[PDB]
């Protein structure tokens, strides 16, 4: 897996 | 796994 | 695993 | 494992 | 394991 | 920037 | 910047 | 900067 | 800076 | 700076 989980609030 | 979990609040 | 868990609050 | 757990509050 | 646990408060 | 540069050879 | 540069050879 | 430079040979 | 430079040969 | 420079040969 190559993955980015990005969450901006 | 290559992964970034990034969370900005 | 290569991983960054980054959390800015 | 290569890992950074970074938490800024 | 190569790891940094960094916590700034 | 949130970025992964992954290169497998 | 949140970044991983991963290179496997 | 939060960064991992990982190189496996 | 939070950083890991990891090199395995 | 929080940093690890790790080199295995």
């Amino acid at each position: 897996k190559v993955q980015i989980i990005n969450k901006k609030l």
